[PDB]
């Protein structure tokens, strides 16, 4: 027997030469992208076989074997429908309808409190999917960068817990929602911020990461970390957003000074610098595509699905998902957890980083916010998404009424 | 080919008659109990053959077909190791270790406010498991009756959502935790109680069930419902607990009048009557075994796992799970969601109704409570359980470090 | 010399027979009424000389002396302008302007939550004065009975402190305002109600009065007490108001059960019976005239000004004045204390029991209540009054700008 | 007749020359000090008579006329026992007893949060009286400087109202106590600090005074203002306290930024500069003697009692008294208003600026603070004072049980 030969016969279809475009089309049908880093040896070898000839361009079993040998494990599970979403082409047409249905919710106000969130057009709308297996799909404005803002809060929390542990991190930050009563209070009863997802909590978490080095290396290290989280897809920085966030962060300076007075920072913290680092971390830029890979890493137990690298420890991902569940959508967190039941995190730029554990990661983006700070189209999409699929954290995998389950084929 | 014959040969062992004590043993190893109602026809005929030919005791291949005939589907997935927990015998050895480690946590105080909770011994400790497929295991005092107390709140909420729908029910009760800053406040910003898991919310929920009949029919309507959730195992009533709760419920009488003044009940509500109904639902009794089937029904999308009956709509079960996750353990709820990450519900009798979605339901019971009202041993068990198995809501099924996965081989 | 004849010469005209109508008209100018209980022997004697032989309304120096003998001390300070308000006739003319200008504040809604207060016309508006010296003046509907409702709370608080002492009473009730929006929190940090002026505090206070006898004797004791406080003017009971307060007091029953569970009552308290006593105390009836004497006792250190009796201990009156200052006007207490600076207490029937310490007590009554529960006309009047006179608690008696001081002469 | 001649005979003692040492003793017994600025012409002339005529220290009627001529009015009310406290020598014996009674309360902790309050000895203890007529008495450490700290908050508020009016000032700051559940909150329901006596309210009030000039001119404008309140007695500045107060004020910097974000300052406010001004106003130094004249100015309707100057408008003084009544002693204000019933204001240095309206001003000073921030000895003295005299806001001036009234004779 031989696995490269088996794969060849199921794609060759009784024929005895496979055109290269027919293998690439079959490959995209799985949902993988030709630029998937795990396929680079096979793509490199197709580029090198495509130097021998403009004439022919077809692959027999040993030229097919010559190329796919290196990636045969990953290619066969794609072609034997063993990915988390077997009929991925069906699923993306459901993603497309959902996207078109939110695209009609043109309500909401674009954030204007700094001129950089204000440049953004209110009709921009993108959705990007990445599954725990690296199947990819985008629809809308998924390759235009925008700032993470508070979507960076779960990421730096994950980094902090990954490096220092749950017990150290939560000496300085709570792990509960504050209650739809104390959005205005900075501290709880043990004089810690309520959770890493609020501004007081995020600011303390920022003070914990890579202590003892300067802000340039702290920022470089986090940029490093989000690079592995996004499988090296687009991660950037908006100094324009950075400069406006700092000439307007009077609430954040208030929080910083309060926390300094309540001794909420580690010993030896230069608070005003932490606020500068914090403003930098919220001006980091992503696209829907690159952010959905960050989301997919959290959906995949800490392994980036398009590279296979272990990026976060399982304790760090669990905590971050646990706190995205309950504190992730500002004053909407309770309603979102009840009706949508997915770990999610909103930001004022209009992104909603969304995680379906064991299935997929996503980044929705539309700048118009609702009265609570969450993207109107984004919020609409997540209700529709869970209304269509048994993706709700407490849906049942066996008895789920008339909803659809993309993890299965029949 | 044929399914009874294959199953025969995989148990027949190359040999050509199967002793029934060996068939009964292979069966119990899967985790089913021979008294599973889904198995009653196969058991009834095994008893009839042990009568019709009392000479002999062994089963040839066509007498085997005569017995496993109508339950062959369930028997095959039991014997082909296809239940949610394939190696049930190993897993119960883990449950036993977990129980013995929680059994040495002797802290906590038994509830004193009525002499019925105080007469319970502090050495009582039991955990009962029931899977989404009906595999059962017990350890400790799992056949001792006790009242559900607030463990009844997620059930009556589920009954309410099942009968009237999410939107109607939550016209009268919120869907969030209050914030552990407001056990003291009864109402949220829209003058509804914060959620069904606090006393004020349960009292409003109690007022929604079976409107228009008297308390005797409402109670029996709830009783029919809880019988079905537990596959007809023990569901009872303590009038002793009921009478003491009503002569000491000055706080719930306080809540009732407040809700009446703030107009939180549906029109035409007899507030004091609802309060009497509420004290009754909190005096309903279960054992660990019978309640664990109720928990397993919630883990099973609303189908009772030992009968196959649809008891609750999936909307009802999902809502109830979401609110047990966040509001189920009084002031320990946030910590419980973070560290244990399981839908659970505490009661003052010392029970913790616990649900691992898609796997199993459980009921742990130990009367000594901690400072927050949660059973000391029960809480210790739930931390151990999640530290051992990847059952945490946001554990990963593919990458889970040093944890054990009982769903895997 | 002689004090009765000196008095005679001061009314005597330079002439030396005084007509009896001239003495009585000169008497009323003082602000005293001929039916003042301290004047009864002098009136009894005028009733008897007015028998003599009806010829000549005149009193010679020996017949005048025969009548004014027994009350000569009180009559001499009345006629030698030694009362707290010397020119009382001028002062009532300002009361009349203040009354007529408030009479045009037609805003507000009559309480209708029971049909007995809803029965009252918004037409009704009365003001009654009684000074620390027994000078009386009314304007408007001052002889119509209405219920005290929460205006009774300072009075039963005074009775409690008079009988048991400050220390015992305040084991069960706080002595501060709650903070203006804690009206439905029932207890403070020490699990006592915030003060006697809120429903929870009043309910605890009711449980403290005359412990150990039944509600009929408890009520008879408070009624006798309010009789001595009003110099035996009208005090009654509206059973109509009583039954509607009790078949509608769901908030008061909620409060009672809450207090029972938190063990806020003295040992051996029958909770639902106390609530019945409390509903009775709020159904006690007064008129403006009768109630202004009760207020005047409070302005007078606990001595009723029209009888001379010690009715309340000074400790009881001081505390009651202290808490009417801060807690007397519901959510208006802070604004009322700041701008008006007088101890006052409102009730839902439209009353405002008002005390000017060392000067006079008042009862304003107009049923239409404002958005906060206080009588519109009454509130308008209390501002005008303090805007006209240096009666504000922190006005200065020596340097007081544009304001008038009715205690001075020229 | 003639007023200089009358006064001579009541002192002339039956003789026809008054020894000057005897006139000075008769004067001091009234409670005036010979250096009273209102007495300067009489003292300058006695000193000059003591130079021109060494030949016998005796004063006849024509030379006694020569000295008391210019200050004749004030001298007569001093000697004809018309000052607010006629038997001033008796009363000071009561102040001394009260002082020695609190001197035995050696509990409490001296504030150490900056090294300047930490070096004050714990049994420094002084009380200084100044009446509405300028009668003075001190006992203990009454001439040692200390900073006002929050004792400056009522003075700046009075200056703000004096210059800008009630309506303007209270556009930016409330006028009620917060409630012993909102001591931690910075803002009320209308996004203003609760009252001028808490730090957020003091900080906004500081931002209102003398807008448009720099901090040097602002500072001199307030000092010049506090100089008149103290009859030009010692008002100074501790730069040491100022430098340590600005390097420890992260809580007030927290307050500043929060108020900036919630826009609680006038337009064009330099917040960080206002904070510097705020740190200066609390480092202003006084003694018990000089501060008690400031208190006496508020007790005297805005006139400094030892000079005759109008320093504050009556509206300014009334408001400031109303808000020290209810908001002046941190979390102790309600208990203090209830039991002591006097306008007072506490500071972390151990001062309590105390005002008995229409009678006298006081400053008590003892550095050891109790749990709530109030000077242990100061608070004990203030209870003692009101248990001894009927100065309580709602004591009665006519019926006051066994208490003493220093306004009366015997
Ligand atoms: O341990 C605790 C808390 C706690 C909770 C539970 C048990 C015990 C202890 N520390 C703690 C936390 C937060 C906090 O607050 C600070 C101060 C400023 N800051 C404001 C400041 C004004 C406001 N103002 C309003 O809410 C106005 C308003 C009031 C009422 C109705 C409507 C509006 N909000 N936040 C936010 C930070 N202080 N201390
Ligand atoms: O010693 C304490 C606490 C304490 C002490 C020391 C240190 C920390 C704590 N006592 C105490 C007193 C009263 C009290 O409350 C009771 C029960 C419910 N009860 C409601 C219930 C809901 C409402 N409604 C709302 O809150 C809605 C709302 C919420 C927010 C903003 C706007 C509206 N009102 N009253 C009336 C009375 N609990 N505990």
């Amino acid at each position: 027997p031989s696995l490269e030969d088996l794969l060849f016969y199921t794609i060759a279809e009784g024929q005895e030469k496979i055109p290269v475009h027919k293998f690439i089309t079959a490959l995209k049908s799985t949902g993988l992208r030709t630029s998937d880093p795990r396929l680079k040896e096979c793509m490199d070898m197709l580029r090198l076989t495509l130097q021998t000839t403009s004439d022919g361009v077809m692959l027999d079993k040993d030229l097919f074997k010559k190329c796919v040998q290196s990636n045969i494990v990953l290619l066969t599970q794609a072609f034997r429908r063993k990915f988390v979403i077997p009929d991925f082409m069906s699923f993306t047409s459901h993603i497309d309808e959902l996207y078109e249905s939110a695209k009609k919710q043109s309500g909401g106000k674009v954030a204007d409190y700094i001129p950089q969130l204000a440049k953004f057009s209110p009709d921009l709308w993108g959705v990007s999917v990445c599954t725990a297996d690296g199947q990819r799909h985008s629809t809308g404005d998924t390759k235009v960068p925008f700032c993470l803002q508070s979507c960076v809060k779960p990421l730096k929390y994950a980094i902090a817990v990954n490096d220092l542990g749950t017990e150290y991190v939560h000496r300085y930050v709570g792990k509960e929602p504050s209650g739809l009563r104390f959005n205005k209070l900075f501290l709880n009863e043990d004089d810690k911020p309520h959770n890493p997802m609020v501004n007081a909590g995020a600011i303390v978490v920022t003070s914990l990461i890579k202590q003892g080095v300067n802000n340039a290396e702290k920022f470089d290290y986090v940029m490093q970390f989000l690079n592995k989280m996004a499988g090296n897809e687009y991660v950037g920085f908006s100094n324009a957003t950075f400069q406006s966030e700092r000439e307007s962060g009077d609430r954040n300076f208030a929080i910083g000074y309060y926390l300094k007075e309540k001794k909420c920072f580690p010993e030896g913290t230069d608070m005003v610098g932490i606020l500068d680092f914090y403003f930098q971390l919220c001006s980091i830029e992503v696209t829907c595509e690159s952010a959905s890979v960050m989301a997919a890493t959290l959906a995949n137990g800490g392994f980036c699905p398009i590279t296979g690298e272990r990026v976060l420890s399982p304790e760090a991902v669990r905590n971050t998902l646990s706190l995205m569940h309950s504190c992730g959508m500002y004053d909407f967190s309770g309603q979102f957890a009840f009706h949508v039941g997915l770990p999610a995190k909103s930001g004022v730029a209009g992104g909603i980083l969304l995680v379906v554990p064991n299935v997929m990661g996503m980044m929705c983006w539309s700048p118009p916010l609702d009265k609570m700070g969450n993207s109107v189209k984004g919020i609409h999409f997540c209700h529709d998404l869970v209304s269509l699929c048994n993706f709700h954290n407490y849906d049942n995998l066996r008895h789920f009424a008339k909803k659809l389950d993309p993890r299965r084929e029949g």
